[PDB]
DNA sequence: TGTCGCTGAGAAGCGTTTGC
DNA sequence: TGTCGCTGAGAAGCGTTTGC
């Protein structure tokens, strides 16, 4: 049931997923066969969201919508997206997330 | 992938499953398809093996076989089997299998 | 410009495997 | 009477969800 974890190199990072990252949080769209669900405020959507760079790191916890990610963690999506380094919040393990909190 | 944890209840342990218990590991008869994992030497055996009465506890670290738990854990499948309240290691935190004794 | 609760999740098994 | 290495595993998303 895992969704498997797949690196997108900065260089083939399009424009257009670079424009489709999200701005409002109510400004989004829900679609259960596309879209993808961020990891800190659960929504299934079609924005476009971050990629994980480690290695070890798997699943959807590397994905992080638009407005999460500047909320809270105060990083932008498009910084995320071309950071060759970037590793998400669970990778670095300062997760603030309903779950990654308490556990 | 994980295979559901059911609880057998001691009352409907059979006494055909009792006496299907291995007792020489190299005497194990190996079935891809109708055999159960040991935790312990993680071999795929039809021999009757330990069923976690944990309700938290899930998948296949519950059971062992006949050999493995007598000899890593001096216990019987038999009387665990038949034990109510019986956890299996990793549920009690003493698993010395070859994964456990390292995480 | 905004977030958590809840279910169900949380591997398993072949291969290179058997104590001295 | 006997055991570990290795791959691949290690959720995700709808519902009861949006900061004062
Ligand atoms: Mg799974
Ligand atoms: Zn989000
Ligand atoms: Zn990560
Ligand atoms: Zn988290
Ligand atoms: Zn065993
Ligand atoms: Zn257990
Ligand atoms: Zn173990």
């Amino acid at each position: 049931m895992t969704l498997p974890h797949i690196i997108r190199p900065v260089e083939e990072v399009t424009e257009e997923e670079i424009r489709n990252i999200c701005s409002n949080s109510r400004e989004k769209i829900y679609n259960r066969s596309l879209g993808s669900t961020c990891h800190q405020c659960r929504q299934k959507t079609t924005d476009t969201k971050t990629n994980c760079r480690n290695p070890d790191c798997w699943g959807i916890r590397g994905q992080f919508c638009g407005p999460c990610l500047r909320n809270r963690y105060g990083e932008e999506v498009k910084d995320a997206l071309l950071d060759p380094n970037w590793h998400c919040p669970p990778c670095r393990g300062i997760c603030n997330c309903s779950f990654c909190r308490q556990r």
